[PDB]
């Protein structure tokens, strides 16, 4: 049973407890917040959680990960300073403000014996194995992935902006499928602040490009669709994914075996326990390697659409 | 109203649906056909009773028709329209009309000097569907939209030009001429378009268009409002429009697409021939040209290139 530290007191907190409670894997032992009563407040529908308001006390306790969903200015301060101290770390998205961080704390966690791991949790999604498998033996010509829903110091702006909040979903879709993009572009509309409220991107591949949408301000219902020279392969969503289907240039359909894990974490949280249990090593890699690829891309996008 | 003697240059299955169209609106009748070879005007003519068969170009456009449609290959177009407007001949030209902007605005001068109509038969822009929509959105805040068409088949031209026109005709008729444009293509190594994405700038929004040959896209096309979506099944042959708000209620929009997919366009050509609203052609002509500017435009930045 893991001994699971937390810091940021959002809704999110609350849901990744939840999740972490329920795959039976995870024990919640400790919760740090900067105000004491923040924590209090917090933790208060939990039973005997130990609350810190020193990071450097917090992290001297006994427990062996700590998940953290405080604002993204802080990730990066806050993530070293657990490895630093000997924790596993899970990073809600975006994990860090730039590729860089990213890099250095992977140097920070192999140096400490520790594992990082970003919080992308369509990325550990069952249906993409299966989703990937069906597309092994066809020819991809292109793909139109989204994710747009309303919701009514810059940096953390920013992560909130449509494309660090919503469109990483997307392009954790892109990357899990087909790999590290070429290159990519973005163009948004953004406040006078330079945010943007929703914008078009697209994933450069070698022979073949993958358009991307992002909104806060607006809500897409499409769905997403991965073509190939046999037909289009059609998911409803490239996030909590329940369906894909296959249509053929005839019209004749397959429907590919997706079943929808009971909430929109539980994935990933029982992803995370099995790699601290039971080491997979090479996989391990290929997490972080597919995280950096995300971090270049939303970098990328972010220049390309002059958000700034 | 008399009914509207029609000449026919193009012998394709494209040809037969735009007179069976033009027949069964009851203001048009068949009498010319012409084609480079006069047996192929013979093979395609078989169906029809009582059909003139040109050999001649020149002598086709000064015979007794009234209108021409023309669907011969785009690059043949304006040569081909601008006798038959010299000739006093109304012209409706199959999309895309020209291959590049300024032909459009050069056969606009040679219709005027010689009083006649031209007509580009971009039939998904005469939709009632359009009107329809374009009501609706007359009360709202519009934040984007999301338009595609994109079709598989087999095997001046390509997705854009073929297909992505349909959109473009789209965001042209309900917002207007966009400020600027993009467009980021798949090619073959003569640089003619498979598929690709665009984005039409506006003021205060932006319009994702996609368009595809080698691809087949069943996406709805969708307006974003500040209070919601507005989803169509398509751009074309509209079936279905439906408003979805934050809260989720909807408002029905009463859309009902027409037997075939040309059935608006010839009636409204008719109509403009027989009871002429001048303020209407002229809002025809400049929509046809934004539509030309962006696909110019788009073409530039995607480095499609013909010939
Ligand atoms: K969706």
């Amino acid at each position: 049973m893991l001994k699971l530290g937390v810091i940021g007191t959002g809704a999110i907190s609350h849901h990744f407890i939840e999740a972490a409670h329920t795959s039976g894997e995870y024990q919640l032992v400790a919760i740090y917040s900067r105000k004491l009563e923040t924590a209090a407040t917090f933790a208060s529908r939990y039973q005997n959680i130990q609350l810190f308001d020193q990071l450097e006390v917090f992290f001297k306790s006994s427990f062996d990960l700590v998940y953290i969903a405080s604002p993204n200015s802080l990730h990066f301060a806050q993530a070293k300073a657990a490895l630093s101290a000997g924790k596993h770390v899970i990073l809600e998205k975006p994990a860090v403000s730039q590729p860089q961080e990213w890099f250095d704390l992977i140097q920070t966690a192999e140096k400490n014996n520790c594992f990082i791991f970003e919080a992308a949790r369509n990325y550990h999604e069952k249906a993409f194995t299966t989703i990937k498998n069906f597309l092994a033996d066809k020819q991809v010509l292109g793909a139109d992935f989204n994710y747009a829903k309303y919701s009514s110091v810059f940096s953390d702006r920013f992560a909130g902006g449509a494309l660090m909040d919503l469109g990483i979903y997307p392009l954790y879709a892109a990357v899990r499928l087909f790999g590290k993009a070429n290159d990519a572009t973005y163009h948004a509309q953004q406040l006078d602040n330079s945010i943007d409220l929703n914008g078009d991107g697209i994933l450069f591949y070698p022979d073949y490009q993958v358009h991307i949408k992002a909104g806060k301000n607006i809500t897409s219902n499409l769905p997403c669709e991965i073509y190939t020279t046999d037909g289009t392969l059609t998911l409803n969503t490239i996030e909590h994914i329940r369906s894909a289907i296959f249509t053929d240039h005839q019209g004749n359909q397959v429907q590919l075996p997706i079943q929808q894990a009971p909430h929109t974490m539980t994935e990933e949280v029982a992803a995370f326990a099995h790699m601290i249990q039971q080491p997979d090593l090479n996989l391990y890699q290929t997490w972080l390697y597919d995280a950096g690829s995300v971090h270049e891309l939303l970098y990328t996008m972010r220049q390309t659409a002059g958000i700034r």
